[PDB]
């Protein structure tokens, strides 16, 4: 009805899109940033049959616990950890919960990977972390601001701008500083690169950062994960929406299609959802071991 609310209706048709495209029956799916769970009830129908989700606010996993309680109990074996899954190694997290089957199949960050780019110590343990989680053939998913388009909104700026924000009726970005700008229009570093982003009646106000994607691209390279898609979601949603018209249910469709019958998003949650963000999946090729770790 309203714009924001149609910008989470697609969203989360993005991630049906994205789960179901990688996540196979029986898969072990870790969800690093699960927030409350909303994503919980996603991996159903894709089958898996083992959801470990993990993140940094306790109020958002008691709330996935209190969700999940009030939840019949699904075909698959639900873990929810209250632990900092970007600034400390996953062990810590997981360790007092054995029942976790690692290595699994499917590592998740839904809109949160962004947050581990604040250092790039933070961005290398994230990554890590992800990787050493991973089977190999085991894929690693998620969904980001697209540095592209923040590339292309910030290349509009003159160097005088101090603080260079744009947005529309339902976000906004404000950057901390200008240096992109004044360092002839590149980042001065991948890491630490500050906007704060609102969000109607999601985001108020907090700091994220860019996630330059070809430097999430070589730390993943590095860590032994290649890229197997990066797609703007516009045309993520546009190359799955034939598969998905007939699976979503009458009021999914008619909270997805706009007035000339195509289905997706228009007026400002277009550039809010469809434009601002992109989803990516890596696949996990290699076991990575640490340089100078082997020792005689
Ligand atoms: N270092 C960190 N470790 C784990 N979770 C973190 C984190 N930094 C931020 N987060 C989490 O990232 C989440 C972003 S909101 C997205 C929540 C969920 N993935 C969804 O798509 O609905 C928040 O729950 C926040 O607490």
């Amino acid at each position: 009805s309203s714009p924001i609310i149609k910008l989470r209706n697609f969203n989360n048709a993005i991630k049906y899109m994205l789960i179901d495209k990688y996540t196979k029956p029986g898969d072990v799916v870790l969800e690093l940033g699960c927030g409350k769970g909303g994503d919980l009830r996603k991996y159903g129908a894709a089958g898996i049959s083992q959801f470990i989700g993990i993140d940094i606010s306790n109020a958002s996993i008691q709330e996935a616990h209190k969700r999940y309680r009030s939840m019949r109990n699904l075909d698959y074996q639900v873990v929810l950890i209250t632990g900092d899954c970007f600034g400390e190694s996953l062990g810590v997290a997981v360790e007092p919960f054995p029942d976790c089957r690692f290595p699994c199949d499917i590592v998740s960050t839904q809109f949160c990977l962004h947050y581990a780019f604040e250092t790039e110590e933070k961005a290398r343990r994230a990554l890590l972390n992800v990787a050493k989680s991973l089977k190999i053939g085991g894929h690693f998913f998620g969904t980001i601001p697209d540095s592209e388009f923040i590339r292309y909104k910030l290349n509009k700026f003159p160097k005088e701008v101090e603080k260079p924000s744009w947005g529309n009726s339902i976000y906004k970005v404000t950057f901390e500083n200008n240096s992109y700008q004044k360092n002839d229009y590149e980042f001065t570093s991948p890491y630490g690169q500050m906007y704060t982003y609102w969000l109607e009646d999601a985001i108020d106000n907090v700091p994220e950062y860019v996630v330059p994607f070809e430097t999430l691209r070589s730390l993943a390279d590095e860590y032994g994960l290649e890229l197997v898609s990066q797609m703007p979601f516009n045309k993520f949603f546009v190359q799955e929406i034939p598969k998905w018209i007939e699976r979503f249910s009458p009021k999914m469709r008619e909270g997805l299609q706009r007035s000339d019958g195509r289905y997706g998003v228009e007026g400002d949650e277009k550039e809010a959802a469809s434009y601002f963000y992109t989803m990516f999946a890596f696949r996990k090729v290699k076991q990575y071991i640490e340089p100078e770790s082997v020792k005689p």
